[PDB]
């Protein structure tokens, strides 16, 4: 990883080897409302011309469905709901596969997060402290974007931890999320990082950096990693997602990362936070097909 | 620092030295409504035979004239209002002392916290954020012991801290504390990580382990650290505030850490938080004067 600027021959190889091409969303297909311009034709020339794509979000605020209409609104047709996969809809496999319980009862989910979080753990099969009894064992704790955090909820989640056999579970560690109008929300990783603290306990994470949500990809497709892009706007997140699961990655400037923290990381050789390519924005990857 | 029980010929010479005493309030004089016994005796005999007695506290979540109250209902008498310390009013001080604005107007405080914190500011002279205008500009942004501490607020305390030049400073680190029924709740420190994280900044810390708390109590009295002890029940928190003023340190057993936590921190050869000496409780201490 050496943070070249992807163009010409070069461009068209890489592009030509490629087997498929998986894409972070936010700062890379769009900002907020606005598409980036020829986005949606990458996508198309890509269905055209080989190659698979799948898409990789942290997000944990909608469901799948949900999350999916956010590409037909901004232009992205022809997508199945299939090829997207958000930490939300990965933390409920985790669970479903960790889960500490006797067999029945494996048993219940403290939940941080909001109705579409909660939407796709109950799909998963998974039962939730919130809900209606028939009151169960606690037996995870999950931190998901919880718009409505709050020390009685924080005080809460420390109660259930106090067994060390309950599960701490965070969908991401993103610390925040820049908004439309310029300004800032707080990020999964903010209150993980307050349930860490207040527990004395470390999460086991789901989403980017994490390996898992690969594993998660690999459960439903065959993707080769050597012959598969990884593209991003966060090096802390998409770039170091890539190297960490052998993909060749690609930085795109429309986002939340700059060059220039790029290349700082090279010159302290940190290479799993350098990306191998970088584009101004995924439209110049276009001519490469 | 090599954690040696207190006791006979030794206990005699170390508390003869003494010219003072600093102690730590919870899990030291007293747990929750319980006062250690033994421990007014010893505040007792402590004037008799010399000797300075200060009190030293993270707490930030009642006004100095009502943690003062602690101490009488719990049989401890003969005590003034300005022997206590805490995170609380040397926040207050902190502020007024470092407050970046203009001289009028230094300006506004936001603060994550509850009314006795509150009132310790406006004693200072601080103007705060959530009080009645005549909206000035918010200049730091302070994080306490916030029992209603929620994801809204926090989304605002990262909104001012986008200013560079708007401060961030936390009452303590203290991740959480126990309670009576044997569970705990959340500290200030997970707060601070949650703010922290979310802003991408490094809080500025008042109360102990920070050597701030030793400064803001040596500008009202003339202590030498050389000749004073420093007792409490936290390693990372009361030990480590002495080793960092250059105290004598005394942990007592009475309260959060464990003499194995001590004697392991000695083994990996971690000497600022291995206690000079410990004592089951500080009422092993009375003997020695
Ligand atoms: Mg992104
Ligand atoms: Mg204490």
């Amino acid at each position: 990883a050496r943070c070249e600027r992807l163009r010409g021959a070069a461009l068209r190889d890489v592009l030509g080897r490629a087997q498929g091409v998986l894409f972070d969303c936010d700062g890379v297909l769009w900002n907020g409302e606005r598409a980036v311009p020829g986005a949606p034709e990458l996508l198309e020339r890509l269905a055209r011309a080989g190659k698979a794509a799948l898409f990789v979000s942290n997000n944990s605020r909608r469901a799948r469905p949900e999350l999916a209409l956010r590409f037909a609104r901004l232009g992205f047709g022809g997508l199945r709901a299939e090829q997207l996969f958000s930490s939300a809809l990965c933390a409920a496999r985790l669970l479903r596969q960790r889960l500490p319980g006797p067999p029945d009862a494996p048993g219940a989910v403290f939940v941080l997060g909001g109705e579409g979080l909660r939407a796709e753990l109950r799909a998963a099969g998974l039962r939730l402290a919130g809900d209606p009894s028939a009151a169960p064992r606690v037996r995870a704790v999950l931190v998901g974007y919880d718009e409505h955090f709050s020390f009685a909820k924080l005080r809460e989640a420390c109660a259930h931890l106090r067994d060390p056999e309950c599960l701490l579970v965070a969908t991401d560690r993103d610390p925040w999320h820049p908004l439309s109008d310029g300004s800032r929300t707080p990020g999964t990783g903010s209150l993980a990082a307050a349930v860490e603290t207040a527990s004395g306990r470390q999460a086991l994470v789901v989403g980017k950096p994490s390996p898992y949500m690969f594993e998660c990809i690999t459960e439903n497709f065959s993707i080769d990693p050597a012959r598969t892009l990884m593209v991003g706007d966060r090096l802390e997140t998409d770039i170091l997602f890539g190297h960490r699961c052998g993909m060749t990655t690609v930085l795109t400037l429309t986002g939340v990362s700059r060059l220039e923290e790029a290349q700082a990381y090279l010159a302290a050789g940190q290479h799993d936070l350098v990306p191998h390519y970088y584009v101004e924005s995924i439209a110049d990857l276009t001519e490469g097909l």
